[PDB]
């Protein structure tokens, strides 16, 4: 018996977890017995691409580390990616239910987590393009893991980007400057991109002042088609997310090293972890 | 009587011309007699549920239209108010778009060149009057005959301040950007330059006889290609920064295709003016 393969007539769905508009992500129970006491598991599948989920399972399944969501297996006929269900979701579910019980101490320590998750993800010559508190997983109060993988692209020795072609459903409003003007995904642009998920957590994931919100009030929120110029043109100008309400000014300034214009200016996670072990002492 | 009062109860509409966001063109007949032998005439109007800036915007427009007086430049007729409505002249062969892909047997290079010399002279005109167009395409140059070209809506049309050599825009999300010069898809800067790269754009269609398959839109989308209504303009910058033009029409001489590309230098200083372009064709018609 394989226990990474996972047969779909014992594969119970609850419920859905998340949608992109290619596929979703289901709350399923693997119950062999029929009687409802098999794991929960989240199972990511496409609508009736192939390639691609193809490649993220191969990416997911050779990942181990504990600020990384688990591999479980899979479901072939199509094929469905088998995953640890974390019953907490994500920062942005967490974090707006749990402000009493977290304070400024455990959102540093979820910092770090975060930064030596990606730091594997990115020794492994991966870029992610997608880091965002919504793709945060709350295993406990005390950890968190990256739950998500369907952006993750790998770097070919001695390159230091990838290019990407399908940008249509960009997170611009997470993304660095060079993804924005040339499609081009450095690991210095997850590092962006993580200064924008430390805002998030630092607001506890409120809606009112999310990245996308803040930006919009920055730069106007009736441009359609012209809005990513204008974002461009705003990062150009030196302008950055503002200090989160009751952040101090030594954590602010790290994030700020995140968002650096220049790629190679921007300060790598190794850094980071640094920093906030040193705010944590 | 003033001639230039339209009373809305003789104001026949009779169909749409066009339409945008906020407003429309509507041919009427404006016939006070009531049996159907007065004049045709071209109305712009509001949307009902017009908006904001509108109003204020289409009476800035009407009073920029009212003051132009150039061959190639519509005539104003007239407005009607209950909801202000802007009268034109009607011009029944309609934009290059409609009347060139009908005409290509009878439209040769040297009456291309003269429409060319024609746009050229009412934007120049436009541009002696401190105005910046900011959507010079075909689709607004208006045919009033075989031998007469004329520039058929204001509607996007701002004053450049004395003393300012741009204006900053705003209301964007609209912008045809597949006409628009690096320095308006960036910063949605303004100047009399722009209306040169916007031109070059336009005589690209007018040697194209307007076919939508060599439309601008249409050629720069194969190039970039048709990626998000999110991501196309940064990349169309992109396409641009590394110095990717629509390529030279089918039959058009490289003579003309070097006036075309001196429409399209990055840099706003760098690009050929109005009178330049008039002397280069003027020469090739001798
Ligand atoms: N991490 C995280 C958040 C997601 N996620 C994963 C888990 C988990 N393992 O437990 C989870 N948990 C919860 O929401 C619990 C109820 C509170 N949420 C995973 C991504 N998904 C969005 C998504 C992204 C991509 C696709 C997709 C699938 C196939 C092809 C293309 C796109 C589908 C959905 C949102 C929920
Ligand atoms: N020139 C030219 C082409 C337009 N146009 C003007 C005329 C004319 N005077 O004869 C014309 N003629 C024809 O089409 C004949 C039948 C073949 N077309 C005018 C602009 N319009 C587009 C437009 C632009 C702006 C607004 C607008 C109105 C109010 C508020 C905001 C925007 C509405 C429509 C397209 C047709």
């Amino acid at each position: 018996v394989d226990p990474t393969h996972f047969e779909k007539r014992f594969l119970k769905r609850i419920r859905d977890l998340g949608e992109g508009h290619f596929g979703k992500v289901e709350l399923c129970r693997y119950d062999p017995e029929g009687d409802n006491t098999g794991e929960q598991v989240a199972v990511k599948s496409l609508k009736p691409h192939i390639a691609d989920l193809k490649k993220e399972i191969e990416i997911l399944r050779n990942l181990y580390h504990e600020n990384i969501v688990k591999y479980k297996g899979i479901c072939t006929e199509g094929i469905k990616l088998i995953m640890e269900f974390l019953p907490s979701g994500s920062l942005k579910e967490y974090l707006p239910k749990n402000k009493n019980k977290i304070n400024l101490k455990q959102q540093l320590k979820y910092a770090v987590q975060i930064c030596k998750g990606m730091d594997y993800l990115g020794s492994r010559q991966y870029v992610h393009r997608d880091l965002a508190a919504r793709n945060v997983l709350v295993e406990s109060e005390h950890q968190v893991k990256i739950g998500d993988f369907g952006l993750t692209k790998a770097i070919e020795t001695d390159k230091e980007y990838y290019t990407v072609k399908d940008d249509r459903d960009s997170p611009v409003f997470w993304y660095a400057p060079e993804c924005l003007m040339q499609s081009k995904f450095y690991i210095a642009s997850d590092v962006w991109s993580f200064g924008v998920t430390l805002h998030e957590l630092l607001t506890y994931c409120d809606s009112d002042s999310s990245p996308m919100a803040l930006f919009l009030k920055m730069i106007g929120p009736t441009h359609g088609q012209m809005t990513v110029t204008r974002l461009v043109n705003t990062l150009k100008e030196g302008k950055r997310l503002p200090c989160p309400p009751n952040c101090p000014d030594e954590v602010y300034q790290l994030m700020r090293k995140c968002w650096e214009f220049q790629p190679s200016n921007r300060t790598s996670f190794q850094n980071l972890i640094e920093g906030f072990e040193a705010l944590l002492k």
